[PDB]
């Protein structure tokens, strides 16, 4: 019931966004168009674009979808699209590779429908013990599954981890205190990035509580 | 021949960012889609996206173009798609208002291609002075122009300002300690996020030197 979570910030971000470029830099790949997986991916390419001097970014976002009954995973193009990148090398971007699923996917839609002389895919993370398949390019290897909390998803993920802990409660609780309490025992998050009173405000304006 | 320069840190990227996105809260408008306009929108709408809770991010590149005689300036954006957001309310985001040129042929464009129920315009800051179009929604007021610096543009922006200095000289020895100082003098940096040294040898690995 405890999950392992690792917080992650900015200089962090930095710095694994331009040790993922350093990568591409040595490899000699000359990226002339950047498609990001949206959203995970949009902040990590375009720093790497910044590093690597490249100026057309492109996204697509991809949803993931899980049957009620038998539990089946599946990973869709949301608002799909076409366009010629014929005659262009192309580099894929994520944040992380999990189970590999997303990357598949960019990677089979992107070569029907863009149609680029070349693809290549890279994540600042990836998880090697849970990836089917293996981007070409990675800045850091990760052989403990954790969940990353990204800067770009601070609200959501403290969002979704308090109501991980709520819907346990088997009467409702409002200290505060108490949600403080589990957070550090289930999380590991001693003083989160934005911090719960804001957070559980932010859920009664949406309507999650 | 000085440009007013100011350097942006990601602290303060996070706090426009969230500021942007409590407007947007306090106005009540509910946000299905947001398009950001690449590749200066990318960042600021995956942030205001993690505040306001939208899941769909979609991005379209605008180039500026200028021609060499006239000194006419023109806005296009390139690798041009449609999609269908009926029924949606849409958010465009850019980094910054400068002449507004961008945002309004963003909201144009999307107008007519994406055909969405309502669209609304934001950007982190807003050029009081330059500006021929306004954002419906902005962070911060520039009441004076200056170029902003932004983290995701550190490499590029400064490969730039140091052309800017080595195209006025014709002594083609590049002597770091002045160019150092030249930094200084013309830009009012004494500490560029990214040192020199680098950028000059990534300008050779582009072949910009
Ligand atoms: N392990 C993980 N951490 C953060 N974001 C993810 N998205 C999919 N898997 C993730
Ligand atoms: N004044 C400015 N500062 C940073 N980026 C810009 N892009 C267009 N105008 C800009």
């Amino acid at each position: 019931q405890k999950i392992p979570v690792k917080v992650v910030t900015w200089d962090e971000i930095v710095s694994l966004s331009t040790k993922l470029a350093e990568k591409i830099k040595a490899d000699e790949y000359n990226v002339n168009v950047i498609v990001a997986i949206a959203r995970g991916g949009l902040v990590p390419a375009r720093l790497v674009a910044d590093v690597l001097g490249v100026f057309d970014i492109l996204s697509i976002k991809i949803e993931h979808w899980i049957e009620t009954a038998s539990h089946t995973p599946e990973a869709k193009v949301k608002y799909p699209f076409k366009v010629d990148l014929s005659d262009k090398n192309v580099l894929i971007i994520d944040d992380i590779t999990d189970t590999g699923d997303s990357i598949e996917l960019a990677r089979k839609y992107v070569m029907e429908n863009f149609r680029p002389t070349e693809v290549k895919t890279a994540t600042l993370q990836y998880i090697k013990p849970a990836a089917k398949i293996i981007p070409d390019y990675y800045a850091e290897e990760i052989v403990s599954w954790a969940w990353f909390m990204y800067p770009w998803n601070y609200w959501e993920d403290e969002i979704n981890l308090v109501n991980k802990i709520l819907i346990e409660r088997k009467t409702k609780d409002i200290d505060i205190n108490e949600l403080k309490r589990n957070f550090v025992e289930s999380y590991g998050i001693e003083n989160p990035p934005i911090s719960l009173d804001k957070i559980l405000t932010e859920m009664k304006r949406r309507k999650i509580v």
